[PDB]
């Protein structure tokens, strides 16, 4: 029979391996010739997988490199001008690397040039409320300083925009122990830990949805209009650089000023955490100085484009994509999905070969640059926007496979709840202890529902990843999963050799997942969603699990809004429309279940398909959310103050918050019942999308 | 049988005179209690005339009316500030109508209040170009001046922005009887021409699309934010009236200062037609002086919507719309147009109550409040936009049915020409001399095609009317038609009677079509056009069409560029791309005929029906135009310089417009150039909706 059950069996573990080892011996950074070979290569074996059709699709987009005979570092400098520190120009190479050539240092993408020269001062984490905790409780003002800030807790590019809204003219992020550094383990490579001369890099664009930063709205074609660099979105105003901690201790070692205003200020090395400004008397004529010599160009870059035509709804896609370049060999991320990813093509593909096809269309997607701003995936999807959102079922992210080795992580739009239970329910737990059990139990067990006994935890997408165009700009139906360490004694920085030379296949064989079983694990999830999702009869979509959320995400726009008692009587706000929405949402619902409950004519099914597959479509705005063009949910939406995290009614979250600071209360209020009133609306429409048509 | 010719025999030209006289006997305007009470006669008609469903959808939006007891009135005054000549304060009312309440009297809807007082200048038609003479080769400053235009070839709202921007601090706009007064025909009540106390009434909002001023985007319901009126969207700044041309001869007869530059600035009356400024020696103190009292207020309007269920695509809507709302009892404009309506209505349900129904769903519409800016249909399509771009397969506009007695105008999407075709050769033609004749071949002969022998004319769609919002913001194909006078002799300014009291029933009955058989040719051709799109297995698209006036719409803009060769050179600006783009849509679209030509299959059949209901779809752009973000569509847009007139490709338009002019080339090239890239890639993005899905 083909069936999900033949899919399932034929994924192995030793596959995934082998491929995880072919895809990580050498450097793929986006833009360089090694990652247009990987892709012709991806490209051959997809075909000869069984796919009947697979295309590079390229683009011309800005990247960012650092110049090879003019190195990025950072000094303490004296009186007379002396650099009498140095910061390292390379990361110590692991055993048996230590000859590869093409390994980018570390450095931040697309910072600008420069050579600032000033006084340090310390930031935490440069969250919103650290900035704050400084400038309106500790009176410390970092206009013309040179901040410092460790990695951790938020998107790096909200940092460095939150340092520059503060009038600094530099930043310095570096990877503390506290954060990247765990009990009783040791450093690679012995251990997965995080040693002191390891860098994390990364990009620090603010795109807000927009992908290539020269071309907004339209693809990075060849007869392309490019917008000068002035114009270009996103780009930092500020010279930026990340380093290690044996040179971080060295820099804030003698920092002096104010005490740290407490114990969440302080991390593990062996320094006060003092904030500055400058150091104490003995070193105060000291200064801090950087070098940035990093140049932007315009890059070719390229997907991988593969389709298997479905029998019978040819015009329905359903998208696997996940990236394939990365910062320096991609142990983890990407290639730990990437390998996956290639697995679950051949398997689709063996039955393909015995005469299955099918009932959708399902695309298999290789994003190129996504280290870079999302922008492979972003231009295609601008490129095929009319496509995508008349004939879009659903996407299913594949980045990296674990993070960790104690249970599974999902997090996906509501419509998507009750297939992930079901589907979990009926695959085999590869969890210690229980054996013979379902990955339901264990996952249920392991990462309990903080709402309902009984169920697991599943969280609201964020971004920082390929999906963002897709959900958010387009509102297609999106998932990702993968494994991940345990949610208690978790301290949400990321694991320790993130974005890392250390990040190797060996990482992965001797440390996280020896037997590849929670590779295939993982295989199982994303692949037996996608088989679902373009074979069942009626899409496994469950319009119900949206109206309870909403209820939920109402309760708490609402109980933000309460803390503001006397501001609610003056201006006459009330949240009564959006109640009334979400109860109708609730109520049209309901009755949509009980009608696909009853119906042997294909038009009404297609009807009721097309229905379900609209839902998530009817949340979209086109005029988008304030400022924020590209992010046309109203719903869900990356948070302001940090990308990784999603909010929910951001429109009204953003019009509330810190609303007791503006200087016109009566001009904050009047925003506040506009946003009310667009959710409201927003909500009322799409529960409508689900009425009787006629 | 029930077929096309059942529908089309159970039309009846008495039916339709009987309900004009029945719409005609009072006036019906918007936001006034007998308008509601004309609103809930044709929802109760509509009801026993067979529709499944019938429901009135109201909106609160801002209309303007007169003050009663504080009129609006022009004056001369002399040094010492006497009154020596006021306008007429009312229009005569027409013979049996001299005891009618209510009529409400000539007035520019949306001025603001103000009592200016000044000199006069005289701006002929008060178009751009009419602006460019005075001020560049003239030398003429309209600075604080009071301007007065005569009506006719743009639409009045133009002129009014275009006064403003020119400095001017009132608009006086009169009928100049060289446009609106014809060669031997009496004045209303003896012939059809203008009398000299007849006045035009009409809105002057510069909208762009955008609806109700107060909720740009969103539909303006019972919990709708609202903006304040500074910031209210497309109202004028300067004070506006109407007059007719025996008041105007007394406001020019005094008229100084420079000669009329040519005879095309000069109308019919006796008077020099001098520019200005100011009145001649003897009068030089003299002054003009305006009195306007109008006011703004948030009033309720009410659509009507009538539903009839298809019986196998039920998901699929084919809508016929047209106003019902009149500036006094709307003889022509609308009610010629809805007793039509109303008749089609009569004849769909005749079929029904035998057993029929339609294979896709028809949806019939009675628009509020078109009269003030298009406001009915427009909040109704803001509210239901999720249902209308994902079901809405057509919109045929029902407006007046007559301006003439001459021959047949056809303005529509290339989508529909071929189905005009093919179904005026099946209709009778009812003009004197073309007894036994087609429709096709009177039309064809009385007015024929510029381009094609033995073909007829059919234009562009421009805008002014209820099809805009369906159009150019939501990309749903739309047509139009009506009876109209001889090309050659029309100098495009309207029928002389248009938005007067003369307007009557009598009007119609007695000069324009006293056999009603004009009336019964449009409802043939409406209510054919609705049944063909809304019962026919294939929808009746030929998309080959579209890429022979893409051809053509290239070639023209190419040649305003070629203009300024050197530029081009300089610049580096290539059309290469967009002829590309058109070469590749005639090469698909040719391809996807013939696969639409050969196939039992009802999925292949919905697949291929929605790739040609999405072709519209597909020339919307999410972005807007620049400045115009209710204007998506990247092929057609209303004329920058008359909302009624059409312009293709009217982004490059736009950016070549009078370019030797801006003081920056290198930066108004670039933006030519963008919008070049923007429409080649539109192009492209359209043709590849109808390649092979997968
Ligand atoms: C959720 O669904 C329900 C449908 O079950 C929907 O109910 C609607 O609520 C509005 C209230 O906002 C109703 O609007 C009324 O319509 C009548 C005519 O049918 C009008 O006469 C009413 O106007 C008068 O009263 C107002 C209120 O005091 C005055 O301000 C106004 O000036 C008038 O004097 C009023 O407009 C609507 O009829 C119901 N529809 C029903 C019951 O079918 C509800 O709106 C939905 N929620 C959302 C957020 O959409
Ligand atoms: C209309 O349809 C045709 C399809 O039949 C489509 O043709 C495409 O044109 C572009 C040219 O803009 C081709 O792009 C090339 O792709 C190859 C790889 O396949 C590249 O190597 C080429 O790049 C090199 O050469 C460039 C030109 O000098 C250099 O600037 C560049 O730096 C490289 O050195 C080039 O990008 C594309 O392959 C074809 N596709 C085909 C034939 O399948 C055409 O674009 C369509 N028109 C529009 C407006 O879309
Ligand atoms: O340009 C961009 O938009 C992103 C490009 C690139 N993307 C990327 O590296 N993404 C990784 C890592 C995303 C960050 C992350 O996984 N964590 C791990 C913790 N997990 C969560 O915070 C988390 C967030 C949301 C959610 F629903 N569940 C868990 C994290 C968080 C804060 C700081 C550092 C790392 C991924 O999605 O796997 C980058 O972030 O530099
Ligand atoms: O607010 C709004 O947008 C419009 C509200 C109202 N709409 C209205 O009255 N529309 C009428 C009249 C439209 C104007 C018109 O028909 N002509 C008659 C000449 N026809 C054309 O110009 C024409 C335009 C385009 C085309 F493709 N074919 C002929 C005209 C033109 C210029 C000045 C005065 C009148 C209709 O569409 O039947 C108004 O214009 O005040
Ligand atoms: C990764 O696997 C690929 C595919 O097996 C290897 O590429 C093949 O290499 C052999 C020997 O050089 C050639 O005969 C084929 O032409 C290649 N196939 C392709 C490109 O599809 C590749 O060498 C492996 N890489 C590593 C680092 O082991
Ligand atoms: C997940 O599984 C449940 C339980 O099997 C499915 O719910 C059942 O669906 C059948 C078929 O329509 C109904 O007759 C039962 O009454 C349902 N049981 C319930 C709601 O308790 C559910 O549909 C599945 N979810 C999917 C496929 O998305
Ligand atoms: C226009 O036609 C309508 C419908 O025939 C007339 O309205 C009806 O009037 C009669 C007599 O007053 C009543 O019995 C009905 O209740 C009305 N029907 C409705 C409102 O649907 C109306 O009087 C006619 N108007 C004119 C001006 O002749
Ligand atoms: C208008 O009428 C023409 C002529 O009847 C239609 O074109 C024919 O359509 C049939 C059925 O598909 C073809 O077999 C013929 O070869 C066509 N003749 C041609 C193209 O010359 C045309 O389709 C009609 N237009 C519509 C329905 O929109
Ligand atoms: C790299 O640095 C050198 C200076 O040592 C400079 O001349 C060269 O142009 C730089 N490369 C760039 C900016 O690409
Ligand atoms: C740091 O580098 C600079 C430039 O190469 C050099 O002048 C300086 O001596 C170095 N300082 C130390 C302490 O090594
Ligand atoms: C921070 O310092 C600079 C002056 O060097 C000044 O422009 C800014 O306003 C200061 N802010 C304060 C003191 O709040
Ligand atoms: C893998 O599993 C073991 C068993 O608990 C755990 O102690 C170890 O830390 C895990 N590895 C990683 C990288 O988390
Ligand atoms: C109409 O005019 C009178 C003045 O004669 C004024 O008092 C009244 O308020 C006006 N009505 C309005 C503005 O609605
Ligand atoms: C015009 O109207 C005003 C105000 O009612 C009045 O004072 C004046 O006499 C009138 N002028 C003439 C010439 O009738
Ligand atoms: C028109 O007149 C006014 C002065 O009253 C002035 O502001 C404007 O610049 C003038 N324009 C000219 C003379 O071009
Ligand atoms: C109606 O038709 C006659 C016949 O040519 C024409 O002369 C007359 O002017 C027409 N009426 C109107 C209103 O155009
Ligand atoms: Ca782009
Ligand atoms: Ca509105
Ligand atoms: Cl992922
Ligand atoms: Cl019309
Ligand atoms: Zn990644
Ligand atoms: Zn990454
Ligand atoms: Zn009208
Ligand atoms: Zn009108």
């Amino acid at each position: 029979k083909h069936n999900m059950k033949a899919f399932l069996d034929e994924l192995k573990a030793e596959n995934i391996k082998k491929f995880l080892y072919n895809f990580t011996q050498i450097p793929h950074l986006a833009g360089t010739e090694q990652n247009f070979q990987l892709a012709k290569q991806i490209q051959s074996q997809w075909k000869e997988f069984g796919l009947d059709s697979v295309e590079l699709a390229h683009y011309d987009v800005l990247l960012s490199y650092p110049n090879k005979t003019h190195p990025n570092y950072i000094s303490i400098i004296n009186e007379d001008g002396n650099e009498i520190f140095n910061t390292s120009l390379f990361e110590p190479p692991p055993p048996g690397y230590e000859n590869v050539s093409d390994i980018v240092p570390p450095f931040s993408a697309f910072s600008p040039q420069g050579m600032p020269e000033g006084d340090l001062v310390y930031v935490n984490y440069a969250r919103t409320e650290d900035f704050f905790k400084l400038e309106r409780d500790m009176k410390i003002n970092c206009s013309g300083k040179i901040v410092i800030a460790r990695y951790g807790k938020v998107f790096r590019g909200n940092k460095v925009k939150n340092a520059q809204l503060a009038g600094a003219k530099g930043v310095i992020l570096y990877s503390d122990p506290a954060d990247y550094f765990a009990p009783g383990v040791k450093s690679y490579p012995d251990g997965w830990n995080l040693p002191g001369g390891g860098v994390q890099r990364g990009n620090i664009l603010n795109l807000n949805g927009a992908g290539d930063p020269l071309t907004p709205g339209y693809p990075a074609n060849e007869y392309a209009y490019r917008r000068g660099i002035a114009e270009a979105v996103g780009l930092p105003s500020i010279p930026v650089h990340p380093i290690g901690y044996y040179d971080a201790q060295k820099l804030l070692e003698k920092m002096g000023g104010s005490a740290p205003p407490d114990s969440s200020w302080r991390g593990s090395l062996k320094v006060p955490y003092n904030v500055g400004p400058g150091f104490t008397g003995n070193f105060s004529t000291q200064k801090v100085k950087m070098h940035i010599h990093s140049t932007n160009e315009v890059t070719r870059i390229y997907n991988v484009i593969g389709t298997l035509r479905g029998a019978v709804e040819p015009d329905r896609y359903v998208i696997l994509g996940g990236h394939r370049d990365s910062w320096v060999f991609g142990g983890i991320d990407p290639q730990s999905g990437a390998a996956v990813v290639h697995e679950i093509v051949r398997s689709f593909g063996t039955l393909k070969k015995e005469g299955w096809r099918p009932r959708r269309t399902i695309l298999f997607a290789s994003w190129d640059a996504e280290e870079f701003g999302l922008l492979g995936s972003t231009e295609w999807a601008e490129e095929n926007s009319r496509l995508l959102q008349e004939r879009g079922v659903a996407y299913i992210n594949a980045d990296s496979s674990i993070e960790g080795n104690y249970t599974l992580r999902v997090d996906c739009t509501p419509l998507m709840y009750s297939l992930v239970h079901n589907l979990t329910k009926e695959l085999k737990s590869p969890d210690e202890g229980f054996e013979g059990k379902s990955l339901y139990e264990s996952w249920t067990k392991k990462s309990p529902s903080p709402e309902f006994s009984g169920m697991p935890r599943i969280s609201k997408l964020g971004s920082g990843n390929d999906f963002e165009v897709f959900f958010q700009r387009l509102g297609i139906a999106s998932g990702r999963a993968r494994y991940t360490k345990n949610w208690e004694t978790n301290k949400f920085s990321g694991y320790p050799l993130y974005h890392s030379v250390y990040e190797t296949y060996e990482l992965v064989e001797k440390f996280y997942d020896p037997m590849f079983k929670y590779h295939l694990t993982v295989a199982q999830v994303r692949g037996g969603m996608v088989f679902e999702l373009a074979n069942s009869i009626v899409l496994p979509f469950d319009c119900r699990d949206y109206a309870v959320v909403l209820r939920k995400y109402a309760d708490k726009i609402y109980s933000i809004s309460m803390k503001h008692p006397q501001e609610m009587k003056t201006y006459s706000v009330s949240f009564d429309s959006l109640f009334s929405a979400v109860k109708n949402f609730t109520e049209i619902a309901s009755k949509f279940s009980e009608r696909l409950q009853d119906f042997s004519n294909p038009i009404v099914l297609r009807m009721m398909n097309d229905q379900l597959m609209f839902l998530e479509r009817a949340f979209i705005d086109p005029l988008g959310l304030p400022d924020r063009p590209f992010y046309r949910h109203v719903i869900y939406a990356p948070s302001s103050h940090n990308k990784y995290a999603g909010e929910s009614f951001p429109g009204i979250y953003d019009a509330l918050f810190d609303i007791e600071s503006k200087v016109d209360p009566s001009k904050a209020w009047g925003e506040v019942k506009r946003q009310i009133y667009v959710a409201a609306f927003t909500v009322q429409a799409a529960a409508e999308t689900l009425s009787e048509v006629a």
